[PDB]
Order: C-alpha cells, then sequence, then structure tokens
C-alpha cells in the first residue's frame, strides 16, 4: 500500500532509471500525466510495453483537483505508481501531491529521472553559474506575462545564466519554440527598454535534450531568431558573462560565433 | 567510431537509465571515473555485474592528462563508454572532453542520468527559486575559503535558495557532513558578521538522494547542527524566504518545526 512518484526522463521511454522500471513493473496500478512536459521520442504505447502495464493517463484537472480521489484511494490497498516526464518533483505543484498522500495516510517514495534542470549541463555552461529560472508563457487575452524578463535581468546583472522553460498547452498540442520565445522577449524589450534582450544578446538553444542527437545552438538573437531548431520540446538559455572554457565549448560544440572566444574581462 | 558519456545516477547501480545500461552493454569498451564523485550506495563490483562487462577505472590524471591516449584511441574503431556518477558534464571539467573527442575525429553522445541539481526538488523547495550554487570546502593551513558564504547572502538577498555541495575527497572516500558544513558556516558568520548564517537560520539537509529512503530534514541550525543525518553523501541547502506551500512540505515531509510557517514565510 504505497505510492511511487516515478520519473520517465527527457526523450525516450528508456530514459527511466533501471530502479524506476523494476518498481513500475511490480506496481498494481500505474498512473501518469503528460501535460507538464513533452516526451518527443516515445508514445504511451511503448511506455506501456516497456513496463508491461496499462497506464491510466490523467489530465491537469484530474491531478490538481482529484489526485486524492483518483490515485490515492487505490494506493491504500495496492502499490501504485504515478509517472511523469522528466523528474517527478520538478514541476512546482507536484511536491504538494506528497502532502495530499500523507494526509490520506499513504506513504510515498520518489524515483528520480533525467531532467532539463540537470541536462542543461550539456550546453557546456557551468551548472553553478545558473541563477533563478523562469518560464516564457504564451500571452492570452489582454494578459501579457513579462516576469521572465526581470529574472534574466536580475541574473545577468550578477553574471548568472538564466534557464528558460518554454510554454506548453498539452491538450492543444502547442509547444513553444525557441523562436517564439525570442520574439516575445524582443517585444518585452521594447516595452521595458531595460537593455536585457536584443538582437545582440547571445543565447543558447537546446532542443530535444535526452535524445542522442539534441540540437545545441549558440549565437546572437538576430541570427538565431529565424533558425530552425527541429521539433520540440525547446529550451532557451540566456547566458551571463561567460568563462573562457564555456565559450570554447559553445564554439566547438554548439557552433557559436568564434568572436565570443574574446571575453571582455 | 563513437564515445558515449553515460551518467550512473545518484546512489546505486540501478540509478542509471535503461538507455544508459543498454548502450553500455553494446559497447566494446567501458571506462569509468570515480574521482569527481562517488556512488555511495553501490560498488564497482555491483556496477560491473549489472553491465556485464569489465570496467576500467581511470584516475583524475588518467582523464585530465591522458584521456586522448587511453579512451579516444579505442573509440576510433569501436563503441566506447565513459561512465560517470550523476549526470555527465555537470562536473565543470568533463565538458572539454567532448572537444577532445572532436579534435580526435571521434563523435560523442551524452546519456543523461539524475543529478543533485534536479534531485533537490525532493526537498519540496521550488526549483525555479534556486539561485547560484556553491561548494563548501574545508579550511586548511593558513587558507580559509569563504566564498560559499557570499553566494548564500546574494541569493537569500533576492529571495533565492542556495544549493550547497559538501567537500569530498573521492579517492580517500571521505565526505564532509552537513554538521561540519553548518559548523564552518557559523565560524564564517562569526568573521563576516553579515547576518547570513546563525543558530536561527533555516536549513534543509538532503542525504542519500536517489535512495528509496533518503534523509530529508528541515529546521533551525541550533537544533540540526548536532543531529545525525545518517550516512553520506550529505547536501546542505539554505532556503530564501519560503512560499507557504514550500513551508508546508518541509513541515509535513521533512519534519520542520511549525515555527517556519510564520517565521520564514
Ligand atoms: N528534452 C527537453 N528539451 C528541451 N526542453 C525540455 C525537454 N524536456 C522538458 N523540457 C522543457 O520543460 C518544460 C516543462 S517544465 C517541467 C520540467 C520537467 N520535469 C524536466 O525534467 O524537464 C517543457 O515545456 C519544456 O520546455
Amino acid at each position: 500500500m504505497v505510492l511511487y512518484f516515478i520519473g520517465l526522463g527527457l526523450y525516450d521511454e528508456r530514459d527511466i532509471t533501471v530502479k524506476g522500471l523494476e518498481i513500475a513493473k511490480k506496481c498494481d496500478y500505474v498512473f501518469a500525466e503528460f501535460y507538464t512536459s513533452l516526451m518527443a521520442g516515445t508514445t504511451l504505447g511503448r511506455i506501456q510495453k516497456l513496463i508491461g502495464k496499462e497506464i491510466r493517463v490523467l489530465s491537469r484537472e484530474d491531478v490538481e483537483l482529484n489526485f486524492e480521489n483518483i490515485v490515492l484511494p487505490l494506493a491504500k490497498e495496492n502499490d501504485v505508481a504515478f509517472l511523469t516526464p522528466g523528474d517527478p518533483l520538478v514541476a512546482t505543484t507536484h511536491a504538494e501531491l506528497r502532502i495530499r498522500a500523507k494526509r490520506a495516510g499513504v506513504e510515498s517514495y520518489v524515483i528520480h529521472a533525467p531532467s532539463i534542470y540537470s541536462a542543461v549541463g550539456i550546453t557546456g555552461l557551468h551548472m553553478y553559474k545558473f541563477g533563478k529560472s523562469a518560464t516564457v508563457a504564451y500571452p492570452e487575452g489582454n494578459w501579457f506575462p513579462t516576469s521572465y524578463y526581470d529574472v534574466i535581468k536580475e541574473n545577468a546583472e550578477r553574471g548568472l545564466h538564466t534557464l528558460l522553460f518554454l510554454d506548453i498547452k498539452a491538450e492543444k498540442r502547442m509547444y513553444m519554440t525557441a523562436n517564439e520565445a525570442m520574439e516575445l522577449l524582443l517585444k518585452v524589450e521594447d516595452m521595458k527598454k531595460g537593455g536585457v534582450f536584443t538582437d545582440d544578446t547571445l543565447v543558447v538553444v537546446l532542443a530535444r535534450a535526452g535524445s542522442l542527437n539534441p540540437t545545441i545552438r549558440a549565437g546572437y538573437v538576430k541570427d538565431l531568431i529565424r533558425e530552425d531548431f527541429g521539433d520540440p520540446p525547446h529550451i532557451l538559455i540566456v547566458p551571463g558573462k561567460l568563462h573562457i572554457v564555456e565559450a570554447e565549448y559553445l564554439v566547438e560544440i554548439a557552433g557559436a560565433p568564434r568572436e565570443i572566444l574574446r571575453v571582455n574581462v
């Protein structure tokens, strides 16, 4: 009678950890959500085949409004698993589900799996230099979110990199590209004119991390805003002042302009 | 003609992803390093048996001085795997290794695995609120490094959490405890007098992340500094001002005192 929060990783169904797979295969009931992130290298079928169980997919409303009604009840008489893309507790509101489990009298365990928060390291940027993170959300109605712009500003001032998650509307199959993210930023730039993100700002694009051949590209906004980075999911990074070694990698591995090798210290 | 950087994960031999394991199996040669960090919950023996191949361990010098002599030569006519604890390239050094592969005309691919950078999410603290990170190193001789203290100040000043890696002497298999780290910080505070770390500061200790039974504890330094958090590895976190839901998780899941629901929110 326990509940397992198990991560499925970034791209493939094989991005789950061995530990996560052994445990999932022995659970009586398996649940999952696929709205917090996009797994572009697999299908629900392959995952089901991998763990050999039928997976009941839950929507954002099932989770946020009825997790303790749909999942926890069974978790008292059986071993239940809740699967999510990437790492199970990286979504802000997921950790709260453990509280719901407790109050319901159900013990829970967490099995980690690859997550962009860690996988960004493939960009070559020093992990310790990453500051506060943010998400670039789609504008809707008269509502135009801009908080993410200030996050970049605050970090850059301290010479820290900014990890930017791009928005996703799973039920509408809408996944923001790095290009769409850049456009929104150029706009907020005109709006706030703080000199944070312009055609000359250097950025890094990471698309489909977790796959064997992710797209890692670095360069100035003017030259990348129009570039094709392949299928989603996309993540966008606005680096702060670079260390020479970071620049070297970005140039040799992400095809960035040779000029960034000249750090203006 | 290919080199695979495969992450082994957090604690034991099952923390590697299924993808990582399968690829390691189909590789002709398998190397590994355990100088950047260790896998406290397993042994080279268990790992070797899981992969079903002999694993040649390389030292820091083997890698830093002769990686292109030991590893790359074989990767030109074979599929080679280089296993590392955690997630590859999160070590500030491994990134350049990809450049070396390129210089030697060897293509490289990265297979991710959970790292503390993402795993800290199990503390219930919002991932986006983590700022700059630091490592707490031991003072020795007439050298007393204290920059990690400064990092905390700057993060908390902006309401951000500080992830703190504790010193490790991999080859001597010695780990700094959270208790030791707390003691060092108080000593530093006693010199800097910045109000950054005191008996009343709220901290979070995460021990044996990746295990099914990790130790997650939150509370004031005065009460945690002599508490036994179990066997290493230990991770210390100094949270900034908390959102109510973060506080509730620390109380419900990490046993923090109710006092935090009014003092640190
Ligand atoms: N392989 C990948 N490449 C680029 N972005 C990714 C990604 N996997 C997830 N993301 C980003 O993460 C966002 C969801 S935020 C939750 C993150 C998730 N648990 C993780 O570990 O990554 C997505 O909208 C997407 O922009």
